[PDB]
């Protein structure tokens, strides 16, 4: 193993957080595997149809699927007839990265900070447009977290992913959006939209001038979004030690740590890299968002 091309699946359009994570490590990988990585976008079902055609794929390990907190957490709470599990539908591989979440609006949206947001979403909550990228998205989990906080239910417009959205953001044709630090900073870094909080503990210190949804009023506002490489379930242990081993060694070249961290997002540590740290925060994130729905 492998005997030829590996496909790793992401469920979101190419350009976002999750595309630009998995193109980042995969194309390192190819070193360890000693065969090319082809990256397949497949989008549909609100981020949870590749999720479904791979808990269906052989257990070869010739076909992986990129999950989150979304995919593998949250849809579980918020996704009405989910077609997996993401704990059992699945053989976890490795941790990707974690990264937090932002609160994002257009360059003009009038609230100036997090007080102000609540009372002009509260007001207008009609004629405002939230972008996510569907039900098994953690855009539309750490959304309806924010909104469900602030007591606000305003209408969720979806996207194929939060590259679309953000772009959308970005012409102002969306109010807000909740997306990963990655995707968020070179937006930022341009100008072209705003962050009103980081849904994190501490600050981050690649959008320093941002502060914690703790310091802006709302505690309850913390989404650290995992991302994961996972295989259908009954992929052999072995098959699964050397991806893993893979992703590991992708994870320590020098290109990937400083790709990563220059857009917010952390290298799993090495004690973060067996294949169960990523079942166990599968399982905590289950957990998590069946809280939040109670």
């Amino acid at each position: 193993f492998p005997v030829r091309t590996v496909t790793v699946v992401v469920p979101f359009a190419k350009g976002g957080p999750t595309d630009t994570v998995a193109r980042l490590i995969t194309a390192e990988m190819a070193k360890t595997l000693g065969q090319p990585i082809e990256i397949e976008n497949m989008l549909g079902a609100g981020g949870t149809l590749a999720a479904t055609r791979v808990a269906h794929a052989a257990p070869d390990g010739h076909t992986l699927i990129v999950g989150h907190l979304g995919t593998h957490g949250a849809a579980v709470a918020l996704f009405p007839k989910l077609a997996y599990r993401p704990d059992k539908d699945f053989t976890p591989v490795a941790l990707l990265t974690e990264m937090p979440v932002l609160l994002l609006a257009r360059k003009q949206f009038p609230p100036k900070d997090l007080s102000e947001f609540a009372s002009y979403v509260e007001s207008h909550t009609d004629n405002l447009n939230v972008a996510h990228a569907g039900f098994g998205s953690v855009s539309y989990a750490s959304c309806l977290l924010l909104n469900r906080l602030l007591k606000v239910d305003p209408t969720g417009v979806p996207f194929s992913g939060t590259g679309p959205a953000l772009q959308a953001l970005v012409e102002g044709q969306v109010d807000y959006m909740c997306d990963q630090i990655v995707n968020a900073v070179p937006a930022l870094r341009e100008g072209k939209v705003k962050a009103y909080v980081i849904a994190a503990s501490e600050r981050d210190p690649v959008v320093p001038d941002v502060p914690t949804a703790r310091e802006a009023g709302l505690p309850g506002f913390q989404v650290g979004a995992w991302t994961g490489l996972f295989a259908p379930r009954g992929t052999p242990e072995p098959i699964v030690a050397k991806l893993n081993a893979a992703v590991s060694r992708a994870l320590d070249q020098s290109d990937v740590r400083t790709r990563l961290t220059d857009l917010g997002a952390l290298v799993p540590r090495p004690e973060q890299r067996a294949p169960v740290v990523l079942a166990q925060l599968v399982q905590e994130e289950i957990s998590r968002w069946e809280d939040v729905v109670e």
